[PDB]
């Protein structure tokens, strides 16, 4: 007539996490867990992987049992070329340019005029602005 | 008639984490856990991996049992070429340029004019601004 | 009729962590745990990895049991070429340039004019500003 | 009828950590733990790794048991070339330049004018400013 | 009918750590623990690694048990070339330059003018400023 108390356990219990950031790449933030017996595991081999939050009871009576390589993980990869990549390209290859090429041969009595006005061409770009009861003036 | 008290345990219990940052790359922040028996594990091999928050009871009676290599991890990778990468490119390859190429051969009595006005061309770019009851004037 | 008191234990218990930072790369900050039996483990091999927050009871009676290499970790990698990398490129390759190339051959009585006005071209860039009841004037 | 008192233990218990910093690279800060039996462990091999916050009870009666290499870690890596790196590039390769190349051959009676005005071209860049009831004037 | 008092122990218990710093590289600061049986351990091999905050009870009766190399760590790495590095590049390769190249051959009666105005070109850069009820005037 024994007794085990109930378990109220948290692998991650953050209370009121107020966080301001920009980039979360390959990481964990704002009270987040990257995988329980998992996550970013490109090549894995797990024998008898068990997750049970409930109570566990075992009454085992093993007699003259021949266990030959139980839960064996024969991890023998050959020439494994696997790609599991995350690519994020934001505001990449942005060009604001004015280019002029001049190639004049034996030019006599000639006038060359190259005017490239560039005014108010881009006012805003990639403005990741979060507003809450706020004001922004540009 | 024994008794084990209940377990109220937290691997990470941050209370009210107020944090300001910019980049979280390959790390942990703001009360976050990178993996419980996991995370970023490209090549792994785990035999009998068990996670159970509940109470555990075991009553084992093993007699004359032949256990030959139980829970064996034969980790023998050969020529493993695996890629699990996180790429973040933000505001990369940004160019604001004015380029002029002049190639004049035996130019007689000629006038060359190259005017490239560049005014108010980019006012804002990559402005990651978080506003809460605030004001910004540009 | 024995008794074990309940366990209220925290691997990390930070209370009210107020933190200001910029970059968290490959590290831990703001009360964060990088992995419990895990994290950033590119090549790993764990036999019988067990995590249980609950109470543990074991009543083992092993008699004449032949355990040949139990929980054996045969970690024999050959030519393992694995990449699990985090890449963050923010405001990289930013160029604000005015370039002029002049190549004149036997130029007689000629006028060369190269004007590149550059005014108010970029007012703000990569402004990671967090505002709370604040004001910014540019 | 014995008794063990409950354990209330913290591997890291920082109370009200108020911290201001810039870079946390490959380190620990703001009351953070880098791994419990883990963290940044590129090549690892652990046999029977166990974490249990709850109470542990063991009643073992082993008789005539042949344990041949139990929990053996055969850590024999050959030619292991693994990369688990964190790369953070912020405001890298920033160039503000005015370049002029002049190549004149036998130039007679010629005027060369190279004007590159550069005014108010970049007002702010990489301004990582955290504001709380504050004012900034540029 | 014995009794063991409860353990309230902290590996690190900093109360109200108020800290101001700039760089935390490969270190520990602000009441942070770099790893419990872990941290930054690129090549490791641990047999039976156990962490349990709860109370431990062991009643072992071992008789005529043959333990051949129990918990053996055969740590024999060969040609291990592993890289787990943290790279942080902030405000690197910043160039503000005005360059002029002059190559004139047998130039007769010619005027060369090279004007590169550079005014208010960069007002702020890499300003990591934390403000709390404060004022900054530029
Ligand atoms: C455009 O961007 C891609 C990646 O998004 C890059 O690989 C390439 O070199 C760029 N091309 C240009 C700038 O012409
Ligand atoms: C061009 O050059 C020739 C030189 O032989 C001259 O006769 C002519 O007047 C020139 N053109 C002008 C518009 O002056
Ligand atoms: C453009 O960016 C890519 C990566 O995003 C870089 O590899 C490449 O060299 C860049 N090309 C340019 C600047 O022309
Ligand atoms: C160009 O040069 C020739 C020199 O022979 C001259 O006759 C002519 O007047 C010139 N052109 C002008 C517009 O002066
Ligand atoms: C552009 O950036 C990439 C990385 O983002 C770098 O490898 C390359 O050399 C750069 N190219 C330029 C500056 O032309
Ligand atoms: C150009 O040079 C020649 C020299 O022979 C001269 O005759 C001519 O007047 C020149 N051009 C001008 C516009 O002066
Ligand atoms: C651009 O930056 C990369 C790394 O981000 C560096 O390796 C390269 O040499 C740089 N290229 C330039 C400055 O042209
Ligand atoms: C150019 O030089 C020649 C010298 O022979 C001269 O005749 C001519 O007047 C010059 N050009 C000017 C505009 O003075
Ligand atoms: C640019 O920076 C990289 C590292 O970020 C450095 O290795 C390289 O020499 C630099 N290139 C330049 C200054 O051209
Ligand atoms: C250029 O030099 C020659 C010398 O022979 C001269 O005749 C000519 O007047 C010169 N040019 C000017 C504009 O003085």
């Amino acid at each position: 007539g024994w007794g085990q108390g109930g378990t109220h356990s948290q692998w991650n219990k953050p209370s009121k996490p107020k966080t301001n950031m920009k980039h979360v790449a390959g990481a964990a933030a704002a009270g987040a867990v990257v995988g329980g017996l998992g996550g970013y595991m490109l090549g894995s081999a797990m024998s008898r992987p068990l997750i049970h939050f409930g109570n566990d009871y075992e009454d085992r009576y093993y007699r003259e049992n021949m266990y030959r390589y139980p839960n064996q993980v024969y991890y023998r990869p050959v020439d494994q070329y696997n790609n599991q990549n995350t690519f994020v390209h934001d505001c990449v290859n942005i060009t604001v340019k004015q280019h002029t090429v001049t190639t004049t041969t034996k030019g006599e009595n000639f006038t060359e005029t190259d005017i490239k006005m560039m005014e108010r061409v881009v006012e805003q770009m990639c403005i990741t602005q979060y507003q809450r009861e706020s004001q922004a003036y540009y």
